[PDB]
């Protein structure tokens, strides 16, 4: 059977926040930004 080996690979640099793909390490780097940003004051919607 082996139903599972859940561990597949679209993209070099694969984001886990969501799971997004990049080809170039930046283009994520600056993408993870959206879920982690510099510590702003304000309520963290969800
Ligand atoms: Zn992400």
């Amino acid at each position: 059977g082996s139903s599972g080996s859940s561990g597949s690979s679209t993209k070099s640099h694969q984001c886990h926040e969501c799971g997004r793909g990049f080809t170039l390490k930046s283009h994520l780097n600056q993408h993870q930004r959206i879920h982690t940003g510099e510590k702003p004051s304000g309520p963290s919607s969800g």
